[PDB]
């Protein structure tokens, strides 16, 4: 039953498919990545 805890903040990134996204927690939640793994706020 786990839910992603993402930031609020607006972060509308390019992406790694070439496609548009909210947030950058949001895209690493779905199933895509933006090579940007080494800082996010994703911290257990």
């Amino acid at each position: 039953k786990k839910v992603c805890a993402c930031p609020k903040i607006l972060k509308p990134v390019c992406g790694s498919d070439g496609r548009t996204y909210a947030n950058s927690c949001i895209a690493r939640c779905n199933g895509v990545s933006i090579k940007s793994e080494g800082s996010c706020p994703t911290g257990i």
